[PDB]
């Protein structure tokens, strides 16, 4: 498995505001062999299948379980905020080698179930943050989802 990271969500369209809020992982995978794992959060603003924005949360260097709850910014407008997906990826660090990929979850358009009445919760609320557990899935599984 990959496990589940919990985020939450806040739309301010009276300014035209996204916000991502990192909350915290649990499950996740090991990728120290017979060790822990130093797996962190990022955030992506994609418009349909467009690369936007990149963000990375701190790194919680060996556990599987650590907690966050960070806020992020976005700047998407009240008319691109259902064009647009917040994607949540999970990766694991490993201070020199590459950081291997635990999962990553996707909210928007090409989002669905859970996912998408997430992200519709979030345009439902325009003022108040909608938080929930989103239960990371294969990053190459993800990408295939948001390409058309
Ligand atoms: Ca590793
Ligand atoms: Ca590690």
């Amino acid at each position: 498995k990959l496990g589940d990271i919990c985020f939450s969500l806040r739309y301010v369209p009276t300014a035209g505001k996204l916000t991502v809020v990192i909350l915290e992982a649990k499950n996740l995978k090991k990728m120290d062999v017979g060790g822990l794992s130093d797996p962190y959060v990022k955030i992506h603003l994609m418009q349909n299948g467009k690369r936007l924005k990149k963000k990375k949360t701190t790194i919680k260097k060996n556990t599987l379980n650590p907690y966050y709850n960070e806020s992020f910014s976005f700047e998407v407008p009240f008319e691109q905020i259902q064009k647009v997906q917040v994607v949540v990826t999970v990766l694991d660090y490993d201070k020199i080698g590459k950081n291997d990929a635990i999962g990553k979850v996707f909210v928007g358009y090409n989002s669905t179930g859970a996912e998408l009445r997430h992200w519709s919760d979030m345009l439902a609320n325009p003022r108040r943050p909608i938080a929930q557990w989103h239960t990371l899935q294969v990053e190459e599984e993800v990408d295939a989802m948001l390409a058309v």
